[PDB]
């Protein structure tokens, strides 16, 4: 199985799913390297977040474990197509990305943050994450390129 994808036990049903522990992305069909990648992504800043201000609020004041509450949310609406990653990200990504419909251009390694970049080039054009963790925040990320 590629990067990372690993096969595991659903605690609900018993019946066979993927997690990816590089992407964090969950799925329950089977799973399908580039120089440079494209990507947008969903941020949602914490209290321990680096730099705790956005264009969206002065001061974040929530804590991780409700930016995370926040983030599977959106990943519910965004999987069960309720949402779009694009509209939610517009709205609710605490980068300032989020004017681009949270497109960040493509890139290549080196160039972000390594969990960032590790879940980026893991990802095959078309798969969203699921939470990602960084010294920024919780990330989303749609791989578009
Ligand atoms: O604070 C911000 O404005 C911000 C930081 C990031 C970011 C992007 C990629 C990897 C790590 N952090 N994205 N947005």
């Amino acid at each position: 199985l590629p990067p990372g994808w690993e096969k595991a036990m659903s605690r609900s049903s018993g019946r066979v799913y993927y997690f990816n522990h590089i992407t964090n992305a969950s799925q329950w069909e089977r799973p399908s390297e580039p120089a440079r990648v494209r990507c947008s992504h969903l941020l949602v800043k914490h209290s321990q977040s680096r730099r705790p201000s956005s264009w969206r609020q002065e001061k974040i004041t929530r804590t991780k474990e409700e930016a995370l509450e926040l983030i599977n949310g959106y990943i519910q609406k965004i999987k069960s197509g309720e949402e779009d990653f694009e509209s939610l990200a517009s709205q609710f990504s605490d980068c300032s990305s989020a004017k681009a419909r949270g497109d960040l251009g493509a890139f290549s390694r080196g160039q972000m943050q390594k969990p960032f970049e590790d879940a980026s080039f893991a990802l095959r054009t078309g798969e969203m994450s699921g939470p990602v963790f960084t010294d920024s925040g919780i990330h989303i990320i749609l791989r578009t390129e």
